[PDB]
């Protein structure tokens, strides 16, 4: 009988640990009593889709690779080093910080959503949060029949991880194609666009389709549209660029790309074809529609070319692992560009995320609200030191509200704690 490895965070904090209880003969917590070593998880439901439980060796497991079993998350993906022989497991240290992991995961309060902080420079993954969420202790050391059929007739489903789940960017992903617009010559920002009207196409051809936007700007230039959250702006600056222009810019993210974290993810793609074989697609995709499907990881990681210079960091959850970057995705000036431009979305008072501005620190922001019912979308980007990079999503959000409304508590912790 040998001790399985434990989980511990960026600290030594214990993430999954053994731990000794007094159980009510064989195995609640008080037949009979003895002291038996159980598995157990001190954040509980803050990180059970990232950690996962552990059960029994059943029938069909050993029935594939010849007393406890990682049967998902990180358990069941780190469970020949855990495991040990019969050698304790060995201890595996993560990047995570229990502090932001418990900070993210409090701000939903059961609401359907997700929320992944990272080290932009160096791609520790420092919190992968999903809402709702389950007890993994309950899970591995003996779940009812009336709580595990409680988690599965939630119609927002808490087992799945929502951080690794492709979701459409939303109104976020302009921050791409307006760096994207920069390096191609085709966007200058300093130029003013004529935008009249709530509704616009391109010619006759469109028919019965339009791309809206929200506030009405006499002229928009680069640093007004992102603020302004103007459609039109960044659909014809799209228009302008053309399909290829544009392809070319995205071609260099990560699409498409299987990264080397051990969380199972669909690589991110940008459409169901190689070419968009349309016009009005051409500018959805623009400004975040489309078919693009990018995971909250996968959005971090192309996000975090803000904070490099334009050089893309590529995640990481175990803390030893060596740093990964993909160079020159974007300029070094188009980096700087759209972040100092989305500094507005905080500091300005007309700003969506003007509840957060702090005089005493740099937070570039950018809003987004896509329709699959509308999901709400929320990236911020430390510009004081470039230390944390922010990606809240909460869904059904014409219900649940907005991913800027609940997440002022947990930007107010990240300035204060990673600063
Ligand atoms: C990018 O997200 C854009 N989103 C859209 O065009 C979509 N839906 O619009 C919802 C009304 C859409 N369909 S599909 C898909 N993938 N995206 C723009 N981004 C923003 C944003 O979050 O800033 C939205 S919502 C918005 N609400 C206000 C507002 C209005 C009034 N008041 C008092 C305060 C705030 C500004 S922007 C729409 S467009």
């Amino acid at each position: 009988n040998a001790k399985r490895g434990e989980i511990v965070d960026r600290n030594g904090s214990g993430l999954a640990i053994n731990k000794v209880f007094d159980e009510v003969f064989v195995p609640t917590v008080a037949a009979a009593t003895k002291d038996t070593e159980s598995r157990y998880y001190p954040l509980g439901e803050a990180a059970a889709q990232l950690i996962g439980y552990t059960g029994t060796i059943t029938a069909e497991d050993i029935e594939k690779n010849p007393g406890v079993i990682g049967k998902t998350g990180l358990e069941r993906a780190f469970d020949k080093e855990l495991r040990g022989q019969d050698k304790d497991g060995q201890t595996i240290k993560l990047t995570i910080d229990s502090g932001v992991q418990q900070q993210a995961f409090a701000i939903f309060d059961k609401r359907p959503g997700s929320a992944v902080i990272t080290d932009p420079q160096k791609g520790d993954l420092l919190a992968t949060v999903s809402s709702p969420s389950y007890d993994p202790n309950k899970m591995a050391n003996g779940i009812s029949q009336k709580e595990y059929d409680a988690y599965n007739n939630n119609k927002d489903l808490p087992f799945t991880a929502r951080f690794a789940t492709g979701y459409a960017p939303g109104s976020t992903f302009k921050t791409i194609t307006g760096a994207i617009g920069l390096d191609a010559g085709t966007l200058k920002p300093d130029e003013e666009l004529e935008i009249n009207g709530l509704k616009w196409q391109k010619d006759k051809s469109w028919g019965g389709y339009f791309a809206t936007r929200v506030k009405e700007a006499s002229p928009v230039n680069l640093r007004t549209a992102l603020v302004n959250s103007d459609n039109i702006y960044f659909a014809q600056q799209t228009l302008r660029m053309g399909e290829d222009k544009f392809r070319a810019g995205l071609n260099k993210f990560i699409f498409g790309e299987e990264l080397d974290l051990p969380i199972a993810m669909t690589p991110a793609q940008i459409s169901n074809e190689d070419k968009f074989n349309s016009e009005i697609l051409l500018a959805d995709t623009g400004y975040g529609q489309g078919q693009l499907l990018i995971s909250p990881i996968q959005q971090a990681t192309m996000y975090s070319v803000f904070q490099n210079n334009g050089t893309l960091v590529y995640p990481k959850l175990v803390l030893d692992k060596e740093t990964k970057k993909k160079d020159n995705v974007i300029s070094a000036n188009a980096a700087n560009t759209i972040a100092t431009d989305l500094l507005g979305s905080v500091e300005d008072p007309s700003g969506y995320v003007y509840n957060m501005y702090n005089p005493n620190f740099s937070l570039a922001a950018k809003t987004g609200t896509a329709e699959i019912k509308e999901n709400s979308f929320l990236l911020t980007l430390d510009r004081s030191n470039n230390k944390f990079l922010t990606m809240i999503m909460v869904e059904n959000s014409g219900e649940n509200g907005s991913a800027t409304d609940i997440s002022k508590p947990l930007i107010d912790y990240l300035e204060a704690t990673i600063k």
